[PDB]
């Protein structure tokens, strides 16, 4: 009984898991697109920024430009883990769940 | 004669001169519009902070700017379908001088 108790605690716990990273990949990827059109804007600064009128060197733009892409790539490759463990842990649920009907 | 076609020959370059310039600014023109569609579309997602450079970016002048950009924007669409009109009419015109060179 106890062991079913643990097997259902444990199941709450996947779901909980997987559940919040399906919330993190969706922000993930709204960030993505973020950094995406504001690396496209910035290329398009001569000495002022393109959005807000304000000046902006070549090189703070420069610098600007090589966060933004760092930032990127550092948000690509949390994406794809995520992935990978949202779908790990579907398939732990579903064994999870294979041990309890036994029980 | 031969001064009749002096006239027409060089009516017919300064409408192809006129033509071309047109054209030239059509395309400059619609650049512009891509820049300021861009422009407003990112200037939507600010809060608080400019998204491109990260200045400080006040609610109050993300709303002042995209009022600019958005009469900037109609404005450059306004003279952008006059142009066009403006070219297929040379065009028209020019069309016309060459059956009077005949
Ligand atoms: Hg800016």
């Amino acid at each position: 009984k106890k062991l079913l108790e643990e097997l259902e605690t444990k199941k709450t716990t996947i779901e909980e898991e997987r559940n919040e990273i399906t919330q993190r990949i969706g922000e993930l990827k709204n960030k993505i697109g973020d950094l995406k059109t504001a690396i496209e804007e910035l290329k398009k600064a001569k000495g002022k920024c393109p959005v807000c009128g304000r000046e902006l060197t070549d090189e703070h733009r420069e610098e600007l430009l090589s966060k933004y892409h760092l930032d990127l790539n550092n948000s690509k490759n949390t994406l794809a883990k995520l992935i990978d463990r949202k779908s790990e842990l579907e398939r732990e649920l579903r064994r999870i769940d294979m041990e309890i009907k036994r029980l």
